[PDB]
């Protein structure tokens, strides 16, 4: 039976929200362990029959971009680290090394001669070089979507299986800025047995260390039974560098970083340098080091101790390999032979550490606590909370979500067929997956890299978008053209993509107008794709060169349509106002597209000489004092003008929205009867401190609560149509738009912070919902976690990642804000929600980036706003740490992240065109998604294989029958199935051979992967 994820509160030893409520977070000086205490141990704890086993694990943290680009670091540092690791591990059989970032390792290995490839394979096979995690990168855990965490994990592990014949089962995450339970969720479903984390709040490290709870079985917050649990090691100290990994006193541990004696340009800030180990000092040196090790061991439950030995881009020079290796070997020889220490120390790997810990556990020497929750928001010291990077470089955060969807759609659309090598499908998909995967790095999507590195990530993602477009349009042409007519040129553009929300109106004028005319071209085919596994209707829009356009399906049935002007906003330097201009040569046509599950639907746009029967025209009202005319070319309705005033709008039988005279929402009425519920949007600004620590790309250090943006008398544009209405207003730094299509409104903000230095712009919602101190935010687009706003912590500590949505509720009412981009946000008072839009910061914030954030560019942020009655919903109890979306909020999120794709046929006539693809595909319940569909074999494989990742969310029961759907069996989506297997989520291991070749659907909050084999 499926676990109930709502009604049983798991019993765990440590529940992070409960721990937060209880903890006092006092920042006291703990002595040499600044954020701890003076650790004491009983020397008689170890003896001949109970020794301390110490694993020193050499490592090198290699950022795939940060202060230099990926390729710059590869040429300057990483290729030398890997070349010298190969040499020194080969020559020194007891030395060990771990490696995390497969993007760099693949970059290196493919440039090796065969002789060196063979030597590399041998030091991996014999266990000297060990891959940890084996993702393409070490990803951010706050802003990343779980689908892209899995994508990058799969990209790295598929490479490693192919070329190194290994699949890591231990994860190493020493640098992401706070940690998410989405990681153990994905890793445990991908064969992992152990993971390690580091950047958790210094007060959490102290609290868990005092209880010896730094090693725990980390389960998901809803998991009563514990089947999601993954053994997790949290490192105890302030950094992963050598001063903070040997033991609690960095002034002592720095003396054991043998790269700091001077010739390498490094030194010890605690003013005592390392000394070369010799026969004359090894006993004293070992005394000092073993005492640090035994203090660190006090914080953990077994007699097996992990000592990382590394730092950023370490193990580069041959002289550095020698100075670390030779000095540690001298220490190990002395320590291991001096019975009075009762220690056995050696170089080891991460897996070796975890294997020895679990051998101790099985021998009955330790029992580990259970834990649920997350580790946000991180602070490394004092009040320095790392909530700034939840928003930094928001243009690229939004681009991540656009590319996420494009990769999914290109892999799915092209998976239906096998393609000849000449089509370059696999090549373009590999490039797209790798550039998106690279951006999941903890200096990519986080917005914490130097300006020229951000430009490199953007250029890579632009090439990845172009790759996706090529694959998608080739696939649409093949899926919708009569097979005996299909005659592809794999370099040709049969369709171009039309995307209404990226980069966005006002960000780039990149959309193509469909040009129709009696003397050039009467009509145009367009095609919509729906990547979701259920039938979808959704309004779509295109630019057209006439307002007199009508739409038909490919059975020539008329489709109701609305035409609206194309409005653009200009900051007018002559009048010093922000106001809209309408085009006099292009127009927007909007209509409802109905598209099969995982399918395609074709429509035709036809010009006529006059208003067509099934096309209506929106009215337009410009509210401002001092108006001037707004001609619209051939558009048949004249614009109307008026002074600023409150206005109300309703589309279809949907909610009625009321707006202030400044163009901002004031209330929502859900039904014709019901109350006008206050829901007010407001824009505010945070500044930066003029004394003490400055906000930068990582840190948010506001100078108090936000202050309202002074709005003046902004110009408001109201467009009212049968199918779509909107209110748009030109505010300082934001063109804010509320769009209504008959259900939950859509909000679009065109955010241009301009030259406003030391400013963070926030969008706040004010309501009467009696939420108190509780609010909910998501983790990686996968789950919603309960937050409690703690007044004992500063403002910036109450900011959390908002990777896809947030909500507040009381007994009767909920307000959910869904996002199309990860941003930071909070609820700083009962009834409020707020989300940061952009931040422009002049100073560096002392974490090594060496710049502020002064490279802002206009970005179009998108949202959905769902106000709902929830008193009839079956919700978790007050003690449950999770929350769950309603059906309407989940569908609104899907509308933002995986919209219909739109294709415009590029030539004048499409011969052989077909009207639909996928009409026979099952329309699966609403809580189930086909997150990934990917063909895993090239055309030369006799047995083709297609992989699917199926995710089922959990939606609240609120009494809507909402029913009859068809079972989805992904293993029968392609014909001639010969086998169906359940696999790990990376597709790399078969877990179950399935009866009747049927892939079962999954339980709420579960994710499974299946591979179908076809003998076609
Ligand atoms: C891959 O490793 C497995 C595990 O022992 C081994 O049996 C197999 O032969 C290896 N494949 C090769 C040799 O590349
Ligand atoms: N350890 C530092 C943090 C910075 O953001 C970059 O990821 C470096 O590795
Ligand atoms: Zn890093």
């Amino acid at each position: 039976q499926c676990q109930d994820v709502v009604q049983d509160v798991p019993n765990v030893d440590v529940q992070m929200l409960e721990l937060y409520d209880r903890m006092s977070f006092k920042d006291i000086d703990g002595g040499v362990w600044k954020q701890g205490w003076n650790i004491k141990y009983d020397p008689l704890k170890y003896n001949a029959h109970h020794k301390l086993k110490v694993f020193v694990v050499p490592h090198s943290h290699n950022d795939p971009g940060w202060i230099q680009t990926f390729e710059e670091y590869y040429q300057h540092d990483t290729k030398h680290i890997l070349s010298n690791a190969l040499r020194h591990l080969h020559d020194n059989p007891e030395m060990k090394f771990i490696w995390a970032e497969i993007s760099y390792f693949a970059r290196f290995y493919h440039d090796l001669g065969e002789n060196k490839k063979l030597q590399m394979k041998s030091i991996v096979k014999n266990g000297q070089l060990e891959f940890v995690t084996g993702g393409w990168v070490m990803p951010d855990e706050a802003n990343s979507h779980w689908r892209n965490v899995l994508l990058q994990l799969t990209e790295g592990q598929t490479w490693l299986k192919q070329f190194m014949n290994v699949t890591p089962t231990a994860s190493w995450a020493i640098d992401p800025f706070g940690h998410s339970p989405t990681m153990p969720y994905i890793l445990q479903k991908s064969g992992f047995k152990n993971m390690l984390i580091q950047r958790t709040h210094y007060s959490v490290k102290k609290e868990l260390a005092q209880q010896r709870q730094l090693e725990f079985l980390w389960r998901q917050i809803w998991d009563n039974k514990g089947d999601t649990a993954l053994f997790t090691h949290m490192m105890p100290f302030y950094s992963y560098d050598i001063p903070h990994t040997c033991g609690p006193d960095p002034k002592v541990c720095c003396q054991f970083d043998f790269k700091r004696m001077g010739s390498f340009g490094l030194s010890c800030p605690w003013k005592v340098p390392p000394r070369t180990i010799s026969d004359q000092n090894v006993a004293a040196r070992s005394d000092l080091l073993v005492d640090q090790w035994k203090k660190k061991a006090e914080l953990y439950r077994t007699n097996v101790l992990l000592i990382p030995l590394g730092d950023d881009f370490r193990f580069k020079q041959n002289t550095e390999w020698d100075v670390q290796r030779v000095n540690y070997e001298r220490l190990f020889e002395h320590i291991n032979s001096q019975a009075h220490f009762n220690v056995q120390a050696q170089f080891g790997t991460l897996q070796e550490y975890f294997d020895a810990v679990h051998q101790a556990e099985r021998a009955g020497q330790a029992e580990f606590p259970t834990l649920s929750g997350d580790f946000f928001t991180y602070a490394d010291r004092s009040d320095n909370y790392w909530s700034g990077y939840y928003t930094s470089r928001p243009y690229h955060k939004r681009m991540d979500r656009v590319l996420m969807h494009y990769v999914r759609a290109a892999e799915m659309l092209s998976a239906w067929h096998s393609w000849d090598g000449m089509a370059r499908i696999e090549e373009r998909l590999e490039q797209a997956r790798r550039e998106l995967s690279l951006f999941q790095h903890h200096d990519g999507i986080t917005g914490t890299a130097k300006t020229h590195v951000v430009v490199d990530y953007e250029q890579r993602m632009q090439e990845a978008l172009k790759a996706c477009q090529m694959v998608m349009q080739q696939s649409v042409y093949r899926l919708l053209t009569k097979p005996s007519i299909y005659s592809p040129d794999f370099s040709f553009s049969y369709f171009t993509l039309d995307d209404s929300r990226w980069p966005g109106s006002g960000v780039e004028d990149s959309r193509t107008t469909i040009i129709l005319g009696e003397d050039i071209l009467p009509s145009k085919h367009v095609v919509m794709h729906n990547t979701l596994p259920h039938w979808r209707e959704q309004l779509v829009d295109f630019y057209v060169s006439s307002p007199f356009v009508s739409v038909t399906d490919l059975a020539n049935n008329p489709v109701e349509a609305q035409v609206s002007p194309v409005w653009s906003w200009h900051h007018d330097t002559l009048t010093k106002t922000i106001h809209p201009q309408g085009s006099t040569t292009k127009y927007r046509i909007i209509f409802k597209a109905r598209v099969p599950p995982m399918g395609l639907a074709t429509y035709v746009l036809t010009i006529s000489d006059s208003k067509p029967e099934h096309t209506s025209y929106a009215s337009n009202l410009l509210l401002r004092k001092n108006p001037t005319s707004l001609p619209l070319g051939q558009y048949p309705e004249d614009v109307k003008f008026g002074d600023p005033r409150e206005i109300s709008l309703r589309v279809g039988n949907g909610p009625t929205l009321a707006f202030s005279e400044q163009g901002l929402l004031k209330s929502i009425q859900l039904t014709q009867d019901s109350p006008h519920v206050p829901v007010h949007f407001k824009f505010l600004k945070y500044g930066v401190r003029s004394h003490g620590d400055r906000s930068g790309a990582y840190l948010f250090l506001p100078n108090g609560p936000a202050s309202p943006v002074e709005l003046g008398q902004p110009v408001v544009l109201v467009t009212k149509g049968k199918l779509e209405s909107s209110v748009s207003v030109g505010l300082p730094s934001v063109v804010h738009q509320t769009i209504m299509r008959g259900g939950a409104p859509e909000i679009r903000n065109l955010v241009d912070i301009g030259s406003l230095d030391n400013t963070e712009i926030v969008m706040r919602l004010e309501t009467h919902i009696d939420s108190g101190d509780i609010f909910y935010t998501d983790l990686n687009g996968l789950q919603f976690i309960k937050r409690r706003r703690l007044d004992k912590l500063p403002l910036q500590a109450n900011y959390y990642p908002i990777p896809s949505g947030m909500f507040i509720e009381d007994a009767n009412t909920r307000l959910t804000l869904l996002t199309g981009q990860p941003l930071g946000g909070s609820s700083l008072a009962s009834g409020e929600l707020e989300i940061m839009q952009d931040r422009r910061l002049a100073s560096d914030d002392e974490r090594g980036l060496g710049q502020g954030v002064l490279d802002n560019k206009p970005v179009l942020h998108i949202y959905r706003l769902v106000l709902e009655k929830v008193n009839n919903c079956v919700r978790p109890s007050k003690l449950h740490p999770a929350g769950y979306l309603t059906s309407a909020a989940h569908k609104a999120s899907q509308s933002l992240l995986d919209p219909l794709d739109k294709f415009i046929f590029a030539e004048n006539e499409w011969i052989g065109a077909q009207g639909q693809f996928g009409g026979d595909h099952p329309s699966a319940r609403e809580d189930l998604d086909v997150s990934v569909m990917r063909r895993l074999t090239k055309s030369s494989a006799k047995t083709q294989r297609v992989g699917y990742v199926l995710h089922r969310t959990n939606l609240m029961q609120c009494g809507t029958p909402e029913e009859h759907t068809q079972k989805l069996d992904v293993c029968h989506l392609l014909p001639n199935v010969a086998r169906c297997e359940r696999t790990t989520l990376t597709f790399l291991q078969n877990l179950e051979h399935l009866d009747g070749m049927v892939a079962p659907e999954v339980c709420p909050m579960e994710t499974a992967a299946y591979v179908s084999s076809h003998s076609s």
